[PDB]
C-alpha cells in the first residue's frame, strides 16, 4: 500500500514514498572518487562518496555523473547511487515496497532491460514499473490533454497527448539540457577572463546558471540593451570568497535552448521541437495541444521562459489560435508528483511488473509492460 | 605497546616514549669535537661530546650541526646523536620498541632510505615509520582540516590538508628558519659593534634571538618608531657578564621570515608561501584552509606572530573570508605530541615498516610506506 | 608590402619580417629587474633588462615572465618586451609596417582589446591583425585539413579544421605546457637531492628538460626498465661546473603531458584532448582529422612524442582508421612560418584592422575582425 | 677638481691626491708616547710622535696602533694621525679639497658615523665619501667582475661582485691579517730561543715577516723537507747587529692564513672564506667569480701565494672550472689606486656627502650614501 | 713505583721523591766559585760549591745563578747543581728511578732537548717527563679549572685551563719575578743611602724583600700615608749586625709586579697579563676562569697580594662577575706538590719518555711527549 517513487534524472535523483506532496530526498546524482591519497589515520575512507555528501566536499573529489543524456554510461556508479538512495536517505527497504522508476522517451532498450534486471536481481523488489517522464508530468498537471515538454540535465522531451491517448509518432527528443547549458556557460564564461577546467568548478558554474540566468524576451534586443550596462551585471560570490561579475553571459547562456546553433548542434531549438512535435499531430487535436502546453523539469525554471516560448510559438503557428503555456509553481518536481498521483491510483495497481512474471518471462518483458 | 617517538629536527632532538603529554628528553642536536688537546691526566676524553653535555662546555668545542635544512649532511655525526638519545637519555633499548622518526616534506630520498637503513642495520629495531612533520602537527591540533605551517631551524613546511586527505601538489617548503635568522642576526648585530665569528658564539646569538626578539605588526611603522628609543632597547647579559644592548635588531631580525629579501634569497616570505600553498588548492576547500591555519614548530614562537600573519594574509586573500591562525600554547612540541597521538592510535599499528618486510624487500620499501 | 610578424608566446617571442623562412629574432620573453643595488660607478643601469640580454646575466636578476598561460598578467612588462623587439632586434619601425600578433584560442577578451589598444595608442602601427596560433600552424603545414595541437609554455590548443572551415565548438585548450613541466621537473628533481628554489635556477631546469628528456613508448614498461640502470642516466653539466645526474626524471617529467594526474590537475591529458576534440566533431570529418593531426609548438619537440601519441590515440579511436601524426621538422617555428605564408597572401590584405577603422570604431572592433 | 684620497688601514695610512699613479705618503699608523722622561734642555718635546717619525725612534716610545681589526679603538690617537697626514705629509688643506676615506665591509656603524663627524666638525671638509676597500681594489684591477679578497693588518675581506652589481649577502670578513701573523710569529719565534715582548720589538718582527717569509705549496711536504736544512734557513740581521737565523718559522708563520687553527681561532682559513663567499653566490655567476679572483692588500704580498690559493680552491671547487687568481704587480696599493680611478670618474662627482647635507641631516646620513 | 720529582726553578731547586706532602730538599740554585786563592793547608777545596753550602759562606764566593728567566744560560753550572741534588741531598740514585723535570711555558726548545739529553746521556735515568709548571700547580689546587698564574724568580706564567683542557693560545709569560724585584730593590734601596753592589749582598737584599715587603691595597694612597711615618719603617738587622731601616721601599719594591713601568720594561703588569690571558679565552669559559684564579709560586707570597689582585681585576673585568683568587696556604711548593699528585696517578705512567724511545728516536722526541 506504500509505493516507492524514484525518478532518475541526469544530475538529480528525486526519491520519496508515495502519497507525499513533495519528495523526501532530493540530492544530485554524483559518484565522487577521492583523487589524492588519504593520510590522517582513523578517518573513514568510504572509498566512493555519493550524492550530497560528495558535493559537500568537491575539492578532494573527481566527480563523474553516471547519467549522460538520460542513458546510463557506467552502471556500477548508478547502482551505487540507488543503493545510497534506498538505504541512506529514503530509509525504506528494497524488498518491502514496489518502486516506480522513471525513464526518457525513445530511450535505448538497454536502459530498460538492464535497469529492471538490476532492480530484481541485485536489489530485491516485489514489483516495478518504468514510465515515460513526460506523461508522468501530465498527471501532476492534473489535466488530460497537452504537450508536456520537460528538460532535465540529460534530455528534453516533447510528448504530446490527446484526451488520455498518447501519440507515439509525435514524441520528439532534443539533447539540449541543463548540462549542455553549463558546459556551454564555461565556453562563454572564458570570454570574461574567468575559467573553469575542473568538475567541481563545473558545479560552481551550475550554481551561477541557476541563480543569475534569465531568458530574454527578444534576444537581438537585449544584445543591444547591454551596451549600456546598469543592472544587467550581477555579482556572484564564490565559495572562494572572490567576487565574479557576469555580463551578457546571464541571458545568452540559457538562450542556447532556443537557438542550438550556439552549442554547435544542428538540431532545432525548443520552440521548433514543440511546434514541430505538434505539426506531426493530426490537424484535429492541434487546438488542444497549442492550448495546454505544460512546461516541466528543472531546466525550464529560468525566469521568463513562459513569455518567450509563448510569443515564439505564436509567431510560428497560425495567429488565430491562443497559445497558453502553463508553467505551474513547483514544476521542478512535476515528474515526481506525477509519480505519486499515478502510483496511488486504484486501477494502476494492475500494471506493476511482478517478481514472478519477471522470473518466468526473462528481463525482456519490461518492453511489453511500460 | 610502548611506541618510541623521536622527532629529528635541525638543532633539536625531541625524544619521548609514546603516551606522555610532553617529551622526556629535549636537547639540541650538536656534535662537539674538542679543538685543543686535553692535558690533565685522568680526565675522561669521550672524544666527541653530544647534545646538552656539549652545550654546557662550548668554549672548548667546535660545534657542527649534522642537520642543515632538514637534510643530513654528515651521517656519522647524526648516528652518534641518536645513539646518545636511546642510551643516555630516553634510556630505552633499540631492539625492544618500535620507533617513529620524523622527516620534512619534499625531502631527498637519500634521507629516508639511509635513515631507516641505519635504523635497522646498525641499531636493531622491530618496526619503524617516518611521517611528514607538518601532518603530525595536525593530529596534535586535534582538528582534521587546515594548513600546518611549521618552521624549525632547517626548514619551513606548508602542508595543507582537507578533511583527512592530503594534497601532494600543494606542499611548499621554504628554507628560512631559525638558523637563517641566527646566521642573519649576526650580519645585523655587527651593525651595533658586537660581533660573533665562532660557533659557540653563534649559540649565544640564538639565545639573544629567543629572548629579545618580537615581530612587528607593521614593520615600516616600527622602523620609524625606533627613532625615539625608550623601551625598545633591552639589555641582554652574556655568559661573559658583559652587558649587550640590542636596538632595532630585535624586530628586524625575525622579520626576515616575512621578507626573505633581507637574507638575500629570492624565495617568497612566509605569508606568500602560506597564501600561495592555498592558491594551489582547489577553490572549494579554501574556506576551511583559510580558517584553520595552524602555526607549529619552534621558529614561530616569536611574540606577536599570530597578529602579523593574520593581518598579512587577510590583506592578501579576499576580504570576505575570516582568517584565523590557531597558535596553540606549547606549539614548540606540536610535532612530538602528534607523534604520541598518532603512534597511540589503534588503526595506525598496521602501517609500521616491519623488520621482516625490510629484510626481504630491501631499504627502498620506505618510499612505499610513509 | 613587408608584413611584420610577431608571435607572442609564453616564454618566447618569435619576431621576423614577412617573407623569411625562419624568424630573425628568437629570444625568451623575460623582464629582469636587478634585485641587489648597483655599485660600480659608470655602469649603465638600464633599470629593467629584457630578453636574451637578461638571460645572459640571470644571477643578479629576479625574472618575471609577463605571460602566464597565454594571458598577460602584467602589462608594463609585456609592453616593454615588444619595445625591445621592434627597436633592439627586429630593427623595424612601428609606424612603417603592418604587424601580425598571435593569440591563443578561447583567450579572454581583455588580451585582444588591450593588446591592440596598446599597439595603436602607445606604439603607432598602420594595420594589425591577431590570429589563433593553432590555425596559423596549419598554413605552415601547407595542408587544408587537420587537428593542429600545439603546446607552448603557457597553453596547449587543439583546434580542428575541415577543408578550410574551422569548428568553433570543437576547440579545446588544456593548460599543461612547458612551464608546468619545468615547475614540475623541480618537484620531481628534489627527489634526487638536487633542488632549485629560484627563478634563474628554474631556467637552468628548463635547459635540463630540453636536453635530457624523452617520452616513453609505454611508461609502465620503462618504470620497470629503470630498475637496472645503464644508459638511462645522463650526466648534465651546470653553468656552475658541478655535474648532475638525472634518473627516471628524464621520461617521467615530460610524461605529465599524457597524464596530468601527476601535476595534480583534473584535466585530461593530451591524448584525450586531441581525441575528445575530435569526438566533438561530426562523424563525417573524423576520417580527415584522425589522418592529418599536426603537432606544433615547442613543447612537442620531445624525442619520440610522435610514436606515443599515435599509438595512444589508435588505442582510443576505432582500430579501422589509420592515425598519422605529422611532426614536421622545424615545428618549433610552425606558428611563425604560418605567420609568413598567411601575411604574404594576396587576398589576406583585405582583413587587416586599419588605423582609421580603429580610430572611429573604438578598440572593441578587434572582436569582429580576427 | 683635485680629490684627496686617504685609505685608512690598520698599520698603514696611504694618502695621496687624486690623479697620481702611486700614493705620495705611505707611513705606518702609529702613535708613540715617549715612556721615560725627557732630560736634555732645548729638545722639542712634541709630546706624542706619529707615523714614520715615531718609527725612526722606537726605542724611547711605547707604540699604540689606534686601529685594531679595522675598528678604531682610540679616537684621539687616530684624529692625531690624520692631522699628521693632511698637514705634515699630504701638505694639502682640509677645507680646500674633498677627501675619500676608506672602510672595511661589515664595519660597525660607529666608525662611519664618528669618522665623518670628526671629518666635518673638527677638520673642515667640503665633501666626503667612504667606500668599501674591497670594491675599490676592483676598479684598480680595471675589470668589472670578480672576488676581491684583501687582507690588511686588521681585516681580510671577501667581497664578490658580478658585472658591476655587488652581492651584500656574500660579503665575508675574517680577522686573520698581518698583525695576527706577527703576533703569531712571536709565539713561534720563541721556539728558536729568540723572544720579543715589547712593541718596538714587535715591529722588528714585522720586518722579519716581510723579508723572510714565503708560503708553501703543500705544507705537509715542506715540514718534512726541512728535516734536511740547506737554503731554508735565512739569516736576518737586526738593528742591534746581532744575527738571527729563522728556521721553519719562515713558511709556518704565513701559513696561519690558510689554517687559522694555528692562531687558535675557530674561523675558516682564507681558501674556505673565498670558496665559501662564492658558494653563497648564485650558481649562475660562479663561472665569472672563480675566473676573476683578485688578490689585494698587503698581507697577500707573500711570495707564492698565488699558486697555493689557486691549487687549494681548485681542490675545493669542481675540477671542470678554471681558477685564475690575478695577483697584479703593485697590489699593495690597489685600494689606493682604486681610490684614484674612482674619485676621478665624472659620474662619481654626484655621490659625495656635502657639507650642507651633513649640516641639515645630522651625521647619521653617512649610512645612506656609501 | 717511586717517582723522583725535581722542579727546577730560577733561584730554587725543590726536589723530593713522590708521595711526600712537602719536598725533602729545598735549597737555592747557586754555583759559587771562591774568588780569592785558598791558603790553609789541609782544607778541602771542592772547587765549586753548590746550593745551601755555598750560601752559608757567601763572603768568599762569587755566586752565579745558572738559570736566568727560566732559560739555562750556563749548562756546566746547572748539571753540577742537579748532581748535587741527586747525590748530596735527595740521596737517590739516578738510574733507579724515573724523574719529573719541570719547565716554563713558551720555553725555547733548547732547554727541553738539551735538558733531557743531559738527563739520559750524562746521568742515566730509566724514564723522564717535563711538564709546564703552571698546569702542575693546578693538580695541587685539586680543581680542574682555573687560571694558574705563578711567578718564580725567573718567569711568571699565566696558563688558563678549562675543565681539563688547556688553551695553547692563551698562555702568557711575563718576565717580572723575584729576581727583578730584588735587582730593583737595590736601585730603590740606594735612595736611603744603603747600597749593595755585590752578589752576596744581593742575597742579603732578597732576605730584606722576603721579610719586610708587603703589597699596598691602593698604592697612590700609601705613598701619601707614608708622609707621617709610624709603623711603616721596620728595622732589619744584617749578618753584619748593623741595623738598616727601610722606608717606603717596603711596598714600592713589590709593587713593580703590578706596574712594570718602574722596572722600565714595556710589558703589562700582572693584573693585565691575568686579565688579558683571560680575554684571549673564549667568552664562554670566562665565568670559570675569573672564578678559579690560583696564585702559585714563591713571588706571590707577599702579604696582601690576594686583595690587591682581586680588586684590580674586578676593576678591569665587568662588575657582574665575582672574582675569587684562591691563595692556598703553602703555595710556595704548589708546583712540587702537583709533581707528587701527577707522578702518582695510575694513568700518568703511560706518558713517561722511555730510555729506549729516546735511544732510537733521538733527543728531539721530547717535543712530542710533554
Ligand atoms: C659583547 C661582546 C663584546 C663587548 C664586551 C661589547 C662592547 C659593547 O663592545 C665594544 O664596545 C667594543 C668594540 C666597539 C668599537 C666601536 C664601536 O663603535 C662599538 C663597539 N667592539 C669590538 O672591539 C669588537 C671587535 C671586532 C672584531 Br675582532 N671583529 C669585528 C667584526 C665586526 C665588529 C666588531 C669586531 N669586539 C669587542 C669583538 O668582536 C669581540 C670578539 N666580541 C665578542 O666576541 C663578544 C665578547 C661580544
Ligand atoms: N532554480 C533553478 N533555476 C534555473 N535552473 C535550474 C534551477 N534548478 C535546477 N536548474 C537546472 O535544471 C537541472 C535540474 O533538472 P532536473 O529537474 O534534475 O531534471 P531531471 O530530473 O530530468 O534530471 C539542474 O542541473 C540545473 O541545470
Ligand atoms: N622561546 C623561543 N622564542 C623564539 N624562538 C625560539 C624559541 N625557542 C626556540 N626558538 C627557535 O626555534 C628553534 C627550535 O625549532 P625546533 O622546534 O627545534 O624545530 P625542529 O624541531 O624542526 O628542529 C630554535 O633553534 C630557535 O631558533
Ligand atoms: N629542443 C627542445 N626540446 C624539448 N623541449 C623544448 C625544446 N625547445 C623548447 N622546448 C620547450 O618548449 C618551450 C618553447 O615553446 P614555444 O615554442 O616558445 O611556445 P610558444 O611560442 O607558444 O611560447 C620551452 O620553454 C621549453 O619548455
Ligand atoms: N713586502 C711585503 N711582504 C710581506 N708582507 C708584507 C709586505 N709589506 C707589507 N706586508 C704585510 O702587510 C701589511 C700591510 O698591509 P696594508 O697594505 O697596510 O693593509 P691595510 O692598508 O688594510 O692596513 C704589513 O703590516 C705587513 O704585515
Ligand atoms: N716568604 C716569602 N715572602 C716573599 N717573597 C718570597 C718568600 N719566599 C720566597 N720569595 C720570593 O720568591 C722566590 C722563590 O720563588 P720560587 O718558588 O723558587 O720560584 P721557582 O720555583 O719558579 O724558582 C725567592 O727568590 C724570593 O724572591
Ligand atoms: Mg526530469
Ligand atoms: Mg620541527
Ligand atoms: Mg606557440
Ligand atoms: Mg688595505
Ligand atoms: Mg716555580
Amino acid at each position: 500500500v506504500q509505493a516507492l517513487v524514484v525518478d532518475n534524472g541526469s544530475g538529480n535523483v528525486k526519491a520519496g514514498v508515495a502519497g507525499d506532496d513533495a519528495p523526501r530526498s532530493v540530492f544530485p546524482s554524483i559518484v565522487g572518487r577521492p583523487k589524492n591519497p588519504g593520510i590522517m589515520v582513523g578517518m573513514e575512507e568510504k572509498d566512493a562518496f555519493v550524492g550530497d555528501e560528495a558535493q559537500t566536499k568537491r575539492g578532494i573529489l573527481t566527480l563523474k555523473y553516471p547519467i549522460e543524456h538520460g542513458i546510463v554510461t557506467n552502471w556500477d556508479d548508478m547502482e551505487k547511487i540507488w543503493h545510497h538512495t534506498f538505504y541512506n536517505e529514503l530509509r525504506a527497504a528494497p524488498e518491502e515496497h514496489p518502486v516506480l522508476l522513471t525513464e526518457a522517451p525513445l530511450n535505448p532498450k538497454g536502459n530498460r532491460e538492464r535497469m529492471t534486471q538490476i532492480m530484481f536481481e541485485s536489489f530485491n523488489v516485489p514489483a516495478m514499473y518504468v514510465a515515460i517522464q513526460a506523461v508522468l508530468s501530465l498527471y501532476s498537471s492534473g489535466r488530460t490533454t497537452g504537450i508536456v515538454l520537460d528538460s532535465g540535465d540529460g534530455v528534453s522531451h516533447t510528448v504530446p497527448i490527446y484526451e488520455g491517448y498518447a501519440l507515439p509518432h509525435a514524441i520528439m527528443r532534443l539533447d539540449l539540457a541543463g548540462r549542455d547549458l553549463t558546459e556551454y556557460l564555461m565556453k562563454i564564461l572564458h570570454e570574461r577572463g574567468y575559467g573553469f577546467s575542473t568538475s567541481a568548478e563545473k558545479e560552481i558554474v551550475r550554481d551561477i546558471k541557476e541563480k543569475l540566468c534569465y531568458i530574454a524576451l527578444n534576444f537581438d534586443e537585449e544584445m543591444k540593451t547591454s551596451e549600456q550596462s546598469s543592472d544587467i551585471e550581477k555579482s556572484y560570490e564564490l565559495p572562494d570568497g572572490n567576487i565574479i561579475t557576469v555580463g551578457n553571459e546571464r541571458f545568452r547562456c540559457p538562450e542556447a535552448l532556443f537557438q542550438p546553433s550556439f552549442l554547435g548542434k544542428e538540431a532545432a531549438g525548443i520552440h521548433t521541437t514543440t511546434f514541430n512535435s505538434i505539426k506531426k499531430c493530426d490537424v484535429d487535436i492541434r487546438k488542444d495541444l497549442y492550448g495546454n502546453i505544460v512546461l516541466s523539469g528543472g531546466t525550464t525554471m529560468y525566469e521568463g521562459i513562459g513569455e518567450r516560448l509563448t510569443r515564439d510559438i505564436t509567431t510560428l503557428a497560425p495567429s488565430t489560435m491562443k497559445i497558453k503555456v502553463v508553467a505551474p509553481p513547483e514544476r521542478k518536481y512535476s515528474v515526481w508528483i506525477g509519480g505519486s498521483i499515478l502510483s496511488s491510483l486504484s486501477t494502476f495497481q494492475q500494471m506493476w511488473i511482478t517478481k514472478e512474471e519477471y522470473d518466468e518471462s526473462g528481463p525482456s518483458i519490461v518492453h511489453r509492460k511500460c
